[PDB]
């Protein structure tokens, strides 16, 4: 039994709501949040820049301590860093950026870093700004994903699409 309210059950690992994900990482404070991260961790909008905000910038500070250190991540890659005031980690995690014409077969690469944790509250990678097709990543989600995963949609129009679509 875990914290989590309100989802609807896709398969049996995969729960979704539409929610803010800031919103539900302040309520919960799951083991780990995953942000929908670029390769310079630079997070400016979308999900990563809600995100950072609400840790008042010390996301990005951490982040920019980070590349200095290690340089850019992958893409379809992954780095956990602290998840300050709304999870115990935040998954970093780069998904192809559509916008900037990356390989969307590298979203299944991206997804499998959620194997790594047992527990995960996430956006779905690559949707929003990035620029794919949300009812594809969802897709790729859940046949790539094994751990429980506790996807929040922040658009209602779009939460109803999926549920409506979804195979």
């Amino acid at each position: 039994v875990n914290s989590f309210s309100g989802y609807l059950k896709l398969t049996d690992n995969v729960y979704i709501k539409n929610a803010d994900i800031v919103e539900e990482a302040k309520k919960v404070k799951p083991t780990v949040v995953v942000n929908a991260a670029n390769v310079y961790l630079k997070h400016g909008g979308g999900v990563a820049g809600a995100l950072n905000k609400a840790t008042n910038n010390a996301m990005q500070v951490e982040s920019d301590d980070y590349i200095a250190t290690n340089g850019p991540l992958k893409v379809g890659g992954s780095c956990v860093l602290s998840g300050h005031n709304l999870a115990k980690h935040c998954l970093h995690v780069v998904g192809p950026n559509v916008n900037k014409g990356e390989d969307i077969q590298l979203l299944k690469s991206a997804y499998e870093n959620f194997n790594q944790h047992e527990v995960l509250l996430a956006p779905l990678l690559s949707a929003g700004i990035f620029g794919a097709d949300p009812i594809h990543s969802l897709r790729v989600c859940v046949d790539t994903v094994r751990t429980n995963v506790y996807l929040a949609v922040f658009d209602k129009n779009l939460y109803d699409k999926l549920v409506s679509s979804f195979l």
